[PDB]
């Protein structure tokens, strides 16, 4: 009630750095959430309580926040191994599976959390959804650019996601372009995902399809801020 | 013995045309093969043999090169049900499963050939193997730029090859740039792949993969040019 959304997303940001030890290789995430750790992680080397940590960014906005900040940086060809990501998600279900990339990215974050010994999650609680897709906004594929009015209505018929909607995503006039030149259908729902398994290899089969903001299975501890106070929640079911 | 392999290729790409009837629409393959298939094609429609064609290109080589013989041509977004593909492939198995991409096109080559009711495929006889993998000549997989030296080394070590010699394809000193701005990782086996369809779910599902060579329980019907004659193969 009193705290505001940018509030909540900085006590989360806060709680996950404390994950970050002197000597790690940080995956560092993006989007106002995790901007706001970004922040932490530079102020803390800056006041000598973290030392020895290299960041690996998931975005030109990351890349140039952690410049900015001072924060030596590394690409995975050159650390293909880190210690902890923190990121935050367009949606967390009950497992901790999660929608990420709407903003952009998509690709990059997930080959930089895939590659994350420790995935630690942070959001605010109204990422918190009933299943995957039921914030009703966009479920991102980024497909390539090749006949990509056929792959939209392959991927909106697909039995997995039986019932979306699909939208080729625009930056105005033209397609929007990921980092490697792709295309995005955003898919939308009104009820979950059923099978989120299921739904992502079944995109993944795809052929056209590059990638999809499912990911599953990935995040080991989510960070929640809301108006009660900040909970940990470790991956249910381990 | 008298016939060349070009000759072996002609004649597997005109019996292929062969289920090219008027009306169809037409995926059309890439590669010195399935460029004769294409070079056939075109001359039936100028000649008035074949009408109400419509082709469906897996490159832009064949792309120019159905344009330079007059084929009416279309894609996927308008034709997305096609009712013959005829393309060549780089290993054929016993099941007809294949590999495929050699020669970069393997993404739109997968597209077009997942869209098509039947699908012939057209090879002289050095293209068979027994086991996928086998000819010891490179399993391509499409992948990502961003940071593909990375990628290239998870692909090395993924359960399902690991074993293989993983390359970025290379175009002189420079690397090879499909149709679609991807990177090529050629995997090299020294004994056929363990398990196919394990195979291709661990490609795809490694993230910075687009797709890879593994065309597996697609081809309907393989014809094979040989020193002995033609073969026609239906799917087991
Ligand atoms: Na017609
Ligand atoms: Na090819």
């Amino acid at each position: 009630t009193q705290l505001s959304q940018d509030e909540l997303k900085k006590q989360a940001a806060w709680k996950a750095v404390e994950y970050v030890k002197s000597g790690m290789v940080v995956g560092l995430g993006t989007g106002s959430t995790a901007a706001f750790a970004v922040d932490r992680i530079g102020q803390l080397l800056k006041e000598g309580k973290l030392q020895n940590i290299v960041g690996v960014p998931t975005s030109i906005r990351t890349y140039e926040q952690a410049l900015s900040l001072g924060i030596p940086l590394a690409t995975l060809d050159e650390q293909p191994k880190l210690d902890v990501a923190i990121d935050g998600a367009d949606e967390v279900d009950p497992n901790l599976d999660v929608v990420k990339g709407r903003g952009g990215a998509l690709l990059r974050e997930k080959m930089v959390e895939m590659a994350s010994a420790k995935f630690v999650c942070i959001v605010d609680d109204s990422k918190l959804v009933e299943g995957l897709g039921g914030s009703k906004l966009a479920m991102p594929v980024e497909i390539v650019q090749f006949c990509h009015k056929y792959t939209l209505q392959r991927l909106a018929n697909l039995p997995e996601v039986k019932g979306c909607e699909a939208k080729l995503r625009m930056n105005g006039d033209k397609p929007y372009v990921t980092d490697n030149s792709n295309y995005i259908v955003d898919l939308y729902f009104q009820t979950p995902i059923k099978d989120s398994q299921a739904a992502s290899k079944a995109i993944l089969g795809l052929d056209g399809v590059v990638d999809h903001g499912l990911f599953l299975d990935m995040v080991d501890v989510c960070i929640i801020a809301g108006a009660t106070g900040v909970t940990v929640q470790e991956r249910p079911n381990p």
